């Protein structure tokens, strides 16, 4: 029954507000532009300033463009934030997440840094989950409430950890996106619709997604050799056909050159009998090699 | 059961020979290094000393060597030996290689078929295995049921280069995913988190991601990058920027993602910022298709 307050009513903010009203939470809303709050008020208290939105709820959820937008909005109202739960679901770096979290510990604000792994329509469906990092007490207080938005997964007390997980998950997805676009550009070079390849490509990538754990185990033991089916020397040999075909077809293949480069270096450095995961030794933190 | 000849008995070629043996075909084998032929002879394969004897044994010949150069170096002397036969080439190569091979074949009365294995040797003749074929439909039709010993058989068109094109497209999707996986682990590793600690979440995330493929295919084929946009490209470009800043904050190389990032920024600068990331295809697709 927890009253909640939403700061920022963009596409993501609007979905959060709407999901709470559905679950029956006394919802207060606020936005830098009053228009966006209008439909919400029809179905929610539209507070006229940041402090009114803040003061109405023990839980304050902020969700604006970037962190610079996060300061200017809420930095004047620290004292109104004192003794409240402030959940900041704004995209940014781990460094930003930890700076903001110590700032929030100075002014007695129970800070939680969160990152939505969902698209606005997906809120309040089993497809949404949000990662939170920061004090386990703050999080555990509002969990059932936050479970309105979707799954709530606390990933650590280090405040930047949700941000790190978020960036890691998006780098995963973006890598796949570049693969997909490159695959489509290749098949497009002979006039085939993307739609003709989509079902096969979806199945292929779904199976490929099961090697994640394979790579993890290789990275965690440092053994890139045990259980390799098609080794790196062979992958690098064949990968070169992917690049030469691409330019035979008039298709740019620069999206794949960086990984290819790393693979070829690890082959030349002696890792050709192991798996492609050994590439990680060229891009991980130096201290961890 | 049609007799079959396997030319090339490395890991994959040995798997094909074993599948045909297990299915009861009379299987003749040949490898540049005799040792690998001797291993299959132990199982009942007919070990042929030369490529011509092996080819002469069978109406259907399946080559599976390292690359199209080995294929050419091996089968060109035996060109005449191959007249009147079906030749199925499962070697990885480019569409240009498949098409030039299919021209050489059709010039010398060789029934040619170019195929590509989407499987690893353990997967052959299991339900996970499929092979794409392209080239003359007649060859594919006469020998399809034999080829199904190896796994599913999908003829993807008469342009002999099309199996190779399909194979490369799929490997390209997979390797971009691999680049993303390794980048994600390198980032999570920067705080000493075990890769295995992220792997379940990463796997579930990317299996969900994989079902976005149809969406991007819809945007590419309709040429409409703007309808169906939740989070536009100009915002993604913003987010991507922080994603790269975090990597250097954490001491992790983020070079795997810079080429995509550059295409994204170029598209925002050209005025596509209200569309989706799929519009990046305009910058890499063949000029005639833009
Ligand atoms: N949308 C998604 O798919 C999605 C998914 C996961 C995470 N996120 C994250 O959630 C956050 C919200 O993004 P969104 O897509 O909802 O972005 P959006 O549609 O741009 O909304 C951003 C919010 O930022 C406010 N804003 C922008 N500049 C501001 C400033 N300079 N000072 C104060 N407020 C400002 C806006 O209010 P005005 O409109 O009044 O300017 C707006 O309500 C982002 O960090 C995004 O990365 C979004
Ligand atoms: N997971 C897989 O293994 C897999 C999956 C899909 C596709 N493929 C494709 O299948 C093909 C074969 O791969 P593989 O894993 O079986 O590779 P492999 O185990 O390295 O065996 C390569 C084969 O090529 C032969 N070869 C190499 N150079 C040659 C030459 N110059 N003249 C004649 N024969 C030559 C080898 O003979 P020697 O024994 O005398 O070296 C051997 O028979 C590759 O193009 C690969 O891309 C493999």
């Amino acid at each position: 029954a927890t009253p909640v307050t939403i700061i920022g009513l963009g596409a993501m903010g609007t979905a959060l507000a709407n999901a709470f009203l559905d679950a029956g939470h006394s919802t207060t809303v606020w936005n830098r532009t009053a228009a966006r709050a209008t439909a919400l008020a029809a179905r929610a208290h539209h507070a006229e300033t940041v402090t009114e939105a803040i003061a109405a709820s023990p839980l304050v959820i902020a969700c604006v463009l970037d962190y610079d937008a996060f300061h200017e909005t809420l930095a004047p109202a620290t004292d109104a934030l004192a003794g409240r739960a402030l959940v900041n679901l704004t995209t940014g770096t781990p460094k930003q997440a930890r700076e903001t979290a110590s700032w929030a510990a100075d002014h007695r604000i129970d800070y939680l840094d969160g990152k939505i792994m969902a698209i606005p329509p997906g809120i309040a469906t089993p497809d949404s989950f949000i990662l939170y990092s920061g004090p386990l007490g703050t999080f555990e207080a509002h969990r059932s409430t936050l479970e309105v938005l979707g799954a709530a997964n606390h990933v650590g007390t280090d405040a930047g950890l949700a941000s790190l997980h978020d960036i890691a998950l998006l780098t995963g997805m973006y890598g796949m996106i570049a693969g997909i676009l490159q695959a489509f550009a290749l098949i497009d070079s002979e006039g085939i619709p993307a739609g003709d390849l989509a079902p096969m490509l979806t199945n292929w990538l779904t199976g490929a997604a099961h090697s994640v754990a394979h790579y993890a185990q290789q990275i965690d033991t440092g053994d890139y050799e045990t259980g390799v089916v098609f080794n790196l020397a062979h992958q690098s040999h064949g990968f070169a056909k992917l690049v030469q075909a691409g330019e035979d077809q008039g298709v740019d293949v620069g999206l794949l050159r960086p990984l290819f480069e790393l693979m070829r270096h690890q082959v030349a450095a002696g890792y050709g009998n192991g798996d492609v995961a050994s590439v990680i030794e060229l891009i991980r933190r130096e201290e961890r090699r």
